[PDB]
């Protein structure tokens, strides 16, 4: 039973905060990147580093201690960052001979989320036979079917640097304590294409005007922004992420 | 059928929740949601693609609550497609992009499509070749003629069976699908790329402009999907169609008819 | 004329509903839907396409009721029939790369429907005013350099199936008060065809006046072209794919004066 | 000026319909509509462009009913180019996309502009390199420095004559044109496709925040436009820039002003 | 402060106008508006780059008519000036291929600018944490691996010109009440400039509760950065290009208390 809002300036308050990519961070230098990929010889032996793999990010926010619970009513997010892609000069592959170094670019996936609650998850691997490595929380008893739906694979986004972004996306037969968003651009020669501005908001709201309720007072932010790949002079590649920014304004709604 | 009142009252109301799986062919016990690897024919005529190499419609018919005359009323759905980020295993034995790359990712020729009626979405064939030979535990377009290249009217079917009806030669039937809401979208060409969005916070409203949806006939609402994903390519350069489930959530409310 | 007031009632409106079959060229009795293949002069002078390698522009003179009143084009539905066609990438194609699937069609695609209460009138533009088009087309006579950016006696109404030349004709903004007309050319020899399908989205045909096309002799016009791109098959040779357009089309009487 | 009632009655209005043809370089006798082959210079100082090789600003003055305070005030704008389909000649000594494959299209950079006021539209000059000779028969930024390749003001001209203001050198003053309505995009790039639509119902609403459209100074409408649909190759791999032709349906009222 | 009504009469507007030059780096006399060509360093960590090959934020401080009352940024027009330069593709640049026009400007682009009441406020993230950044430049410093993420002692405000590397810092979505920013980056080697222009197109500055960027001091803060894209040149060398940007401020005077 979701009933009325309280009013009053003691009635509202915000969330502000950034989540840093977690891209798999092969050495104490290179924060933000994945390992160099490397191919399977076969099929069935593909068999990923877990540094290799780009992962969801989570954070849990505690909110002002309060039935009242706190709704979660607007979003403004951005990728923070963005102009760093612009560096064509730190050790790339030319683009041509005398030419600057390719940008990043690719495959990229630029996802966020708010919710009361942590983001609920469904397995779907690209192929069943990948061993997922040590550190990882990915889909078990994986079977041919897991390539396709196996409802087997549910699981909560609740630890970080832990669920792989290729294993896991929203589960859409739950999270109606969520709002998510994302887009998967694929293809080698992908631009990204990045907008920023502090004049956009999203309204968290569902349709009976009521938007997530934070659980123990708790606000769940969740991201992930692989951004494209980072190809280095010798031709391997790294995936390269960025952090994002939420602000979000959440109110006091009373509960039965 | 004289469209009458909606019923309201708690008992008015239902929901569909499912998932409806690709088939794209599955050519061994590996490969579900994958194709056989293309071969290329040598002449038009001689055009006689296996059945495991062939992507076809899906098709998921469900039981409603029984009713009796009133009738289940199809008026919003929710849509995605389910593993978007599988396709960022760009490390599965594929073809380096370049000296000591990454993999190429599934890209190139995509078919996004998705149906809610209360019958079977009806179909027109149409053929890119007339002279393709489709393959036995198919059904295909008979009788096909060299006119059958742009219109042949007799192509006409039903989406009435899974694994069955290949997408390269049905389309949804514009002259039919009165009591059904279909949306499509073919994006061709090698080196498109995948763009798929997710969220649970859009909507499709099933009415039509009278705001009457699909009407289920005999308590039955069918679902019917495609989504060829693209292509992905294995070291040796071979290329296969991946696809990936389609989640629906179809909200229903009892409708008298006479 | 005046016009004054639709006319309302059961009697009061009828619907349309055909389809326009693409007019490509149709080299042999193979291929229909396709152009012959594409050669290419080997000067501006010498420019001289063959019948069977020029798309044509498709018409449909369509007969309405017998009827001062008219029949008023109010909404269409349109969608081009057949797009899943070209995911068939196992027929004849040049592979992508060693061991790879066929190219599917794509390239420059020319996407054009139009409903009208007469025939479209065309104007003639030409890329290259000195190519000899064949017997059996009609195209822009007389045609001097100046046609090659505008030249205002290439005047015509899209009046026959199979005979005007799509490269060679377009509509005329300077006339075609009486149609609805809409088109997208995308060039290029690398574009991916992006065909959307629905039957949920209708067109409003009526102008800011609340007048929709007005059909003379109780005739409606409907004309399309649908170059989807190009199919390259295993030679690398290329010839233009076209597809059919569904039209639905609602009509109402409206009184005249 | 104070812009005062607008006349009614039915000879209150009146309409301008035209096209302003293409002015791309028209290197001989049968090349109207293209420019000269692109050639490039050995050295950024010593660019030296034929006047062949320049794509012009179009700009036509056209006289408007007589009046006299009344002005003819410009509201409503129809525009569309001209011959789009003509960029389907594929087979007129174009360079062969690969072996035995079609003739490239026309394709690449382009500049697709257009304006409506009541006086001519007022240009800056912003030239990409400072040094650049521009050729004998052209009009263009006169005394420049190298702060003439990001701003210099002392570039000011009027679009008042043809054949003469090349589009390179030459945009829209964002500082001036308070009685024009000036609509462009640069499309940049080799291989960009030409997207161009058209239709005949579609109308651009010329009036500012005030309700108020361009005010026709002694009767005269001004047209502008520049419509560089990219470039053809020829066998040899040789470059030229394709133009088309522009149409323009203006609808005018009559507006008292003091 | 409490903002209260806004003042009306002839008195109450103002209005600014006035463009901005890109700073891309100036390697030479002749080179205003690009950059130095750049080098790509020999290793990760000795990524050192020349402060001419650096572009850098645009900002413009505008003094306005001395006034509690202040001034209120209401409406922007803008856009790029010069985008037809692009079109010279004769320049000593590099052929397509044998016969070509020259390349025109393309590749990775970032277009932005903001209106504020005060500075622009920076947010430092490095694509590269061991970059070395040059003498002249300001940038974020003692950095960290963190700051190849999100390192937040790297805070500045964009107050001076020619300063601000582009690729190190960007505006702080925890700052900025009293500005409104607006940018895109299009990254990637090919992609296409697509650069509109018009007059008749205005950004309403107004937050959600009607209140636009108040003019701390009198004055108003303009910030751009127009990175077209890069220029190649015949041997193969590549410079940043940057155009002015266009601003014009619709400004109303606000009682606050
Ligand atoms: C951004 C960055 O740090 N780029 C460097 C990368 C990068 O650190 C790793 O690829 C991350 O996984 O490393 C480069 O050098 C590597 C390792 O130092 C290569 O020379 C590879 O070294 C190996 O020892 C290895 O397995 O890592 C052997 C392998 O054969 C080498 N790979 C290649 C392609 O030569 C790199 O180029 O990958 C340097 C780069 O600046
Ligand atoms: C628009 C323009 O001015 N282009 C010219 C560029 C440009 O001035 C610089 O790249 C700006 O940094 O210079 C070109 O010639 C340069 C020198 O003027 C080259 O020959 C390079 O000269 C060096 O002395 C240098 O380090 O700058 C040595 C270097 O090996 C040379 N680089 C190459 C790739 O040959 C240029 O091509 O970059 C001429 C161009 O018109
Ligand atoms: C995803 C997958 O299984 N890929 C494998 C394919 C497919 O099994 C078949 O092509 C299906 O027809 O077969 C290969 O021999 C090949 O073609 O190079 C090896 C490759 O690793
Ligand atoms: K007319
Ligand atoms: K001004």
């Amino acid at each position: 039973e979701v009933l009325e809002v309280k009013t009053g300036v003691d009635s509202i308050t915000e969330v502000e905060c950034f989540l840093t990519p977690e891209m798999g961070d092969p050495d104490e230098h290179l924060r933000g990147f994945s390992k160099s990929i490397s191919i399977s010889d076969t099929f069935e032996s593909d068999s990923p580093n877990r540094d290799m793999l780009p992962c969801y990010s989570v954070a849990r926010i505690p909110l002002p201690n309060l039935i009242l619970m706190w709704e979660a009513v607007t979003l403004k997010t951005e990728v923070i960052g963005v102009t760093s892609l612009m560096n064509v000069h730190s050790n790339g592959q030319a683009t041509h001979d005398n030419g600057a170094g390719k940008p990043v670019q690719g495959t990229s996936f630029h996802f966020f989320s708010v919710g009361g609650e942590a983001l609920e998850l469904q397995g779907v691997l690209f192929n069943y036979r990948t061993k997922y490595p040590d550190g990882t929380i990915f889909p078990k008893n994986a079977t041919v079917q897991s390539q396709v739906m196996n409802t087997e694979h549910k699981a909560y986004l609740d630890k970080n640097k832990a669920y792989p972004v290729e294993c896991w996306v929203p589960d859409p037969t739950r999270n109606e304590n969520t709002r998510y968003f994302g887009t998967l651009t694929g293809g080698e020669n992908v631009p990204p294409v990045l907008h920023i501005t502090n004049t956009a908001t999203t309204v968290l709201l569902d349709e009976f005007g009521v938007g997530p309720l934070c659980k123990g007072d708790n606000l769940y932010l969740s991201a992930v922004d692989v951004c494209g790949m980072f190809t280095n002079r010798s031709g391997s590649q790294q995936w390269r992420g960025l952090s994002r920014y939420f602000k979000v304004q959440l109110r006091k709604r009373r509960v039965k």
